[PDB]
């Protein structure tokens, strides 16, 4: 049963450790915040909060890291190290990777602007991982609400969990391919998708050519790209949503979504309630505790 004293006794200073660690690491990347949240929540829908991802490729082992989703995209494991590192140095073998993982989403927001909530802890690492899950277990961009949802409901969210959630996308980058459908030809039709703000799909056009030389990034929030606040609720409702699935919480006729997306672009305050609700929620998924697992003492490799 997670408690948020789990180390009361056992690693006294945790927090302020992780907390300080992941505060240089921001001295020259405004972004790391964003991609550690990211990070749990790809943890949780693959096998549980179980850590499972951060396993590199071994003899016995094929990494997740590799799956459609995960490849060329998730980033910052190296800042992850750091902490267990500097956790290590303080409570010899007593800390799980799974939970600092939990710890600095919750981080993240408060360094963002965001809100704070006590974090339960007590989670143990597992000893294997899963790519094929991976694939089928991460929504992609391209989905419908109807898809949206059901994989939602696979672990355990409904709807409101669903909208809240996607407000994770008020900070951090997405590269151009992942939208781009919608800039010049949507559904083979050889034109725009009909819900972007047509001033944004300039701007857009711009940083995303119909052929260059790479992936271009660009801000998931053009208001305030770095702090974490209701701004991506606001954009939906100017049709300045990014990514596909962001905007068809508002534009897709019939709704049932478009009440939330409202109610939380209203009253911030609201949206930051639902928000710690929810992200405690996803962190209870799969979990391991008492004797089952292990403490791994390196992230990227089982004990031995
Ligand atoms: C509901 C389904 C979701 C979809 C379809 C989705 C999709 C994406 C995609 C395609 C990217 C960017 C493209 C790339 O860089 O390769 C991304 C980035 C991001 N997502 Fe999501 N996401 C979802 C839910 C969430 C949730 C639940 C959170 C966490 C609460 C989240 C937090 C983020 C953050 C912070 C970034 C950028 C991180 C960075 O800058 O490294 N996403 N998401
Ligand atoms: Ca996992
Ligand atoms: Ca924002």
């Amino acid at each position: 049963q997670l408690t948020p004293t789990f180390y009361r006794e056992t690693c006294p200073n945790l927090f302020p450790i992780v907390f300080g660690v992941i505060f240089d690491a921001s001295f020259t990347d405004p972004r790391i915040g964003a991609s550690l949240m990211r990070l749990h929540f790809h943890d949780c829908f693959v096998q549980g909060c179980d850590g499972s991802v951060l396993l590199n490729n071994t003899d016995t082992i094929e990494s997740e890291q590799d799956a459609l989703p995960n490849i060329n995209s998730i980033r910052g494991l190296d800042v992850v190290n750091d902490i267990k590192t500097a956790v290590e140095n303080s409570c010899p073998d007593t800390v799980s990777c799974a939970d600092i993982l939990a710890i600095a989403a919750e981080i993240a927001s408060v360094l963002g602007g965001g809100p704070g909530w006590p974090v339960p802890l007590g989670r143990r690492d597992s000893l294997t991982a899963n790519r094929t899950l991976a694939n089928q277990n991460l929504p992609a961009p391209f989905f419908n609400l109807t898809q949206l949802k059901a994989s939602f409901a696979v672990q355990g969210l409904n709807t409101l969990d669903l909208v809240t959630l996607s407000g994770g996308h008020t900070f951090g980058r997405a590269r151009c391919s992942t939208f781009i459908n919608r800039l010049y030809n949507f559904s083979n039709t050889g034109n725009p998708d009909p819900t972007l703000n047509t001033t944004y799909l300039e701007v857009l056009r711009a940083r995303c050519p119909q052929n260059a030389t790479g992936d271009n990034l660009t801000n998931l929030d053009l208001s305030t790209p770095d702090q974490f606040d209701n701004r991506y609720y606001s954009n939906l409702l100017q049709l300045n949503g990014l990514l596909q699935s962001d905007q068809e919480l508002f534009s897709t006729p019939g709704a049932d979504t478009i009440p939330i997306v409202n109610s939380f672009s209203s009253n911030q305050n609201t949206f930051f309630s639902n928000f710690r609700v929810s992200m405690i929620k996803m962190g209870n998924i799969g979990v391991l505790t008492g004797d089952e697992g292990e403490i791994r003492l390196q992230c990227n490799f089982v004990n031995g």
